[PDB]
């Protein structure tokens, strides 16, 4: 499970096993929060992670899950978290500090365009996330999110993807960037089209097809 | 010796533990790649203006930044293989040195400090883009653009070298709103617009 996983991660891509000792977090745990100094990055190992910035006066605008890497931003240009990172189920972690990063990192250049790698992915993103913030219409962005979360954490389910996501139907509206009752009449909508099924903290995307079309 | 300021102050560089390469001219109104079109290569400007602009589902063309001496664009495609996020054009004559990625991978070889800095940039530049939720007015949106093109060109007679359609672009509202915001500016004299710069009041 863990070694499968964390050698995915971009900076344990390509490495062979090669104690910075890994923690365990509960559900609902802050594991740092906007506007604090920051020192340490992570690799999640299992478990996920919400990643949150507060309006003026809270939009999520990301789930993270196993292999990926959060709180890396303070870390690669030192500054104060640019957001907050919420466990929404148990997590096990594992982390480094700019020490230990920079250790591992001499060792190979090749970890260091990995790096490179993610952000500028994160950045190529960052332009169509916007673009849809200022251009989609909200049932659209809806389709989007649920693909978005289809494609990180989506199965096979006997032809059809079970998407888990483990988030409420007001985490789900955060990070749509709509109204909770927007969000579900979409969701509602779709469902009644048999294009997705809810179940809980799932949804079952029987039509990924026309879910793409709508998006 | 210039070539050796201009590069000093990239941000790739900010350590000085020379590095010449070998540069190209590119002329004013020029394509330097499309957005959508395979990239393998990111840029340096050392002389000229560049302006980096992505496709509006209304066509339209949203200018995202303003590139002059000194700064790096195109590197999202060495970094993370695919298409241009945005397209490249010269809005003077420009002068820059280029570098695909077997170059990228070399002078890393030799100089590794390069490697964090280009973590640093990036990292900077999402940073930057999370501060911004300013697109959650027009004449208020245009101000703050002359006041950023002023910090960048400016000397405070802004040599901006843009269009006013293009300046639009920069700001996200349409040619109607913001020539009418830049007619109102003129008139409180505050700016004055005389060809591609301006000049201020305040
Ligand atoms: C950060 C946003 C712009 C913005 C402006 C105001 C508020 C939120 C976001 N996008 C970009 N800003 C500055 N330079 C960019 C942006 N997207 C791509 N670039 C550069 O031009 C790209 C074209 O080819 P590339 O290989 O994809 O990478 C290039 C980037 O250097
Ligand atoms: C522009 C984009 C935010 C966004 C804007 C519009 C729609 C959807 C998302 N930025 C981010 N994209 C992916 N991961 C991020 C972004 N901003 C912060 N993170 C991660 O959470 C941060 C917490 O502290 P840190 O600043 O040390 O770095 C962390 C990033 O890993
Ligand atoms: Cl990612």
């Amino acid at each position: 499970h863990m070694d499968e996983i964390l050698a995915r991660a971009g900076i344990f891509q390509g490495v062979e096993p090669s104690q910075l000792q890994p923690v365990d977090f509960p559900r609902g745990h802050t594991v740092f929060a906007e506007g604090e100094p920051g020192d340490r990055l992570y690799i999640i190992i299992s478990g996920k992670v919400k990643i949150g910035r507060r309006a003026p006066d809270e939009n999520l605008l990301t789930i993270m899950g196993p292999s990926d890497m959060f709180g890396e931003l303070s870390i690669f240009d030192p500054g104060p978290r640019t957001s907050s990172a919420t466990t929404i189920t148990e997590v096990r972690a594992v982390s480094m500090d700019r020490d230990a990063l920079r250790s591992w990192i001499a060792d190979r250049p090749e970890i260091s365009e990995q790096l490179l790698r993610v952000l500028a992915r994160r950045l190529r993103r960052t332009n169509n996330n916007l673009a849809d913030l200022i251009f989609t219409d909200v049932p659209g962005r809806v389709a989007k999110q649920l693909l978005q979360l289809a494609q990180r954490f989506g199965t096979q389910e006997g032809g059809a993807l079970r998407v888990t996501h483990d988030l409420t139907q007001e985490e789900i509206a955060q990070l749509v960037g709509a109204s909770r009752e927007t969000v579900n009449k979409a969701l509602a909508d779709f469902a009644h089209r048999g294009w997705i099924r809810l179940e809980g903290k799932s949804v079952l995307i029987s039509d990924s097809e026309r879910l793409a079309r709508r998006a």
